[PDB]
């Protein structure tokens, strides 16, 4: 109150553990009086590919297609495809953006990668030059809520997967920080599929409990040191 | 040399710098007498989304859709969508897989993320157990050939982007090593859009020239220490 939250959600199945985490987020933030909007990417059949269809009308150089250039020019000339601009409006209005997704290959599912690629365009999310703290979304908070197959033990420095902080870098630092977001600590729900039906309840409740005081949190220091150092 | 190479290529524009690096790879490996295949993802309109359309058989749990479970089962039964099995055949026969792409948000473009999500399914690329050094694609080589916006100086330990190896972790370790690939050293072509005509020519020829001796290289040690140091 008054805050707007966007949840960008990437799971195929409403009954999934990801689905429950998104639904608990909506319930709790709605209870607090927050304005809440969900981009359900799979349900939207959201387009992940960066193509020339992302620019309507005619191209600033139709001899050689350079996605970054064309989308930058399209943004400034209000000529982007409406799926993209619809998302940009939600992001522009949001105080907090939560990404809710299963880890796919130490990263976001391709549908959500496509949302980052196509929604966070130069002119909108950053300029060249125009980034990290010179980055256009400054003032906003972002938070990754990730589920994994691997256990917390696997996700340690000398575990097989390495520290979870290591896979966070391209998302938190290369993407969210670059665009100016302040980054709240990741929520990581380790290994729901190997249960139990009570540790699972416990993970959902912990996320619900944490959303209670989310506006009280300070952002992480989004540095090489936080991700890799001691 | 008597080897099969698959190049998975992710750029919209044939006259691009990526397009040039892909063609010099084809020209050079072809000159050597290697068998060469390119999956040009945008030209194929490759589907990046992990959906229930990827399975054509009776689902193992049609009440709650779990993509990993259903694709693992579909792989064993041969009920995967044929676009996926077409790619698996390329990978299965390849001795070396080269990925040629521009860096998008410290990672692969979503279209290529989708190829990794959908093509490297359980049963085919790994099993549980059967990953990392026991991955199912053991004996195969993989190499990332990546172009950036950011300069080499930006991609250093104390540059704004951090070391370039930091962003390689989810792709080299989390994906290729997990599937059992031995990983060759990345080719990184920094900031070609900024570069002079001659520096650009020199980056293309350094790749061509490296490929002349590719079959003699050893893989990297794909470990936390290699990627992060200390
Ligand atoms: C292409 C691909 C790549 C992957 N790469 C990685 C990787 O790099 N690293 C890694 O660690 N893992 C990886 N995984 C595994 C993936 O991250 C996990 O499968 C995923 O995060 C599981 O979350 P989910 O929502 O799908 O679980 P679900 O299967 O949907 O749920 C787990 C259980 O919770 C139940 N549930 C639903 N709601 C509730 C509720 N409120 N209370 C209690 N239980 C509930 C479900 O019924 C289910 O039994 C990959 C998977 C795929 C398909
Ligand atoms: C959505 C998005 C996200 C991005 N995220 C990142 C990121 O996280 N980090 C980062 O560093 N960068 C990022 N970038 C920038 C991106 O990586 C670069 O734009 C891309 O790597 C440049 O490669 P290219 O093939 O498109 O260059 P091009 O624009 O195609 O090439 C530059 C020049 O080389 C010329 N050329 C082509 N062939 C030859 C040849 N044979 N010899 C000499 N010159 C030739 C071309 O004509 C052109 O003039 C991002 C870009 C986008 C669009
Ligand atoms: C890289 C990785 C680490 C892990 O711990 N679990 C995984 C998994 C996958 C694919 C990849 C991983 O599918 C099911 O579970
Ligand atoms: C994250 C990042 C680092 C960088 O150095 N350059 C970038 C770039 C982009 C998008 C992101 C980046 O579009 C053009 O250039
Ligand atoms: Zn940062
Ligand atoms: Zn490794």
């Amino acid at each position: 109150a008054g805050k707007k939250v966007l949840i960008v959600y990437a799971h195929q199945e409403p009954k999934s553990f990801n689905g429950s985490l998104k639904n608990v987020a909506v319930d709790e933030l709605s209870r607090q009086g927050c304005t809440v909007t969900v981009s359900d990417l799979y349900a939207m059949n959201f387009e992940p590919r960066a193509t020339d269809k992302d620019i309507t009308g005619t191209l600033s150089n139709p001899e050689v297609f350079n996605y970054g250039v064309e989308t930058h020019e399209a943004y400034k000339q209000r000529s982007l495809a409406s799926d993209i601009t619809d998302e940009q409006k939600k992001v522009r209005e949001a105080d907090l953006v939560i990404f809710q997704f299963p880890l796919y290959w130490f990263s976001v599912p391709a549908i959500l990668k496509g949302w980052m690629d196509r929604v966070l365009c130069q002119g909108f999310a950053f300029d060249i030059p125009g980034f990290y703290d010179s980055g256009l979304l400054q003032g906003k908070l972002a938070l990754l809520s990730v589920t994994t197959g691997g256990t917390a033990e696997m996700y340690t420095k000398t575990g097989v997967n390495g520290d979870s902080r290591y896979f966070l870098w391209p998302l938190q630092h290369g993407t969210l920080h670059f665009c100016g977001f302040k980054v709240l600590a990741p929520q990581i729900s380790f290994a729901p599929e190997i249960a139990s039906e009570e540790e699972r309840k416990g993970m959902v409740a912990a996320w619900s409990q944490r959303l209670q005081t989310i506006w009280k949190e300070e952002p992480i220091p989004c540095t090489a040191h936080w991700h890799f150092g001691q």
